[PDB]
């Protein structure tokens, strides 16, 4: 059950803003899909980021929703996979939302290799307007 | 096994069949779509049931005839299935390729919960 304690190790270290232990817990060249919302000017939505690129868009994320945070609603595991449903918390100017959130990881010797994620965005936006 | 229940719930999708679709999910089935799949009279975040869901997915189903849904990881534990799969197309001349994550609840080998979500930006923009 080693690579379960890796992925509620990952949650706890964004929730914190523990920078040390999410290096420790993300290979630097893990390959993160995130979803189109996060596509930008170099990176068009199918493309694949590395850990720093995970950690920059989790950054700006955080900038607007300072208090966003995810908790751990389930977890299975199988092998070296670990898929998780968590949910994002937070207020944006007093107003609560809360967002489902579904990951799937590659966990190879307690890090992070392959990373899948996507967020209920439409559902958080029709909560605060 | 559940692993095998949810194979053959995208198996059935895939091949439009509703009969199998019906065996495989629970009538009163707890299901949690997206915000995408909200409407006037469903609003987003609330629950469907199997009904709703297969409402909602006939509607998908009619506007990309040609995509189909394949199980590329599958996790389990208990009860639990979780999937990683890959929804690939071609609408009117143009190739897709989204990610899908869903995550069901089985019991007597049928789905009595399920959440999931795509990636429905990225497909977007692969077609305009």
């Amino acid at each position: 059950h080693q690579p379960s304690d890796t992925i509620a190790g990952l949650y706890e270290a964004f929730n914190s803003g523990d920078l040390e232990t999410l290096r420790e817990l993300i290979a630097p060249d893990a390959v993160i899909h995130l979803p189109g919302t996060a596509g930008d000017a170099e990176h068009p939505p199918g493309t694949p980021r590395d850990r720093e690129g995970w950690l920059g868009v989790w950054q700006f994320t955080q900038a607007f929703f300072p208090d966003m945070t995810a908790t751990v609603q389930d977890i299975v595991q199988t092998g070296d996979l670990v898929a998780t449903r968590c949910v994002a918390r937070g207020t944006h100017s007093g107003r609560p939302f809360e967002m489902t959130m579904l990951n799937m990881s590659r966990v190879r010797d307690g890090r992070i290799v392959e990373h899948w994620t996507i967020s209920d965005n439409v559902t958080m936006l029709a909560q605060l307007g």
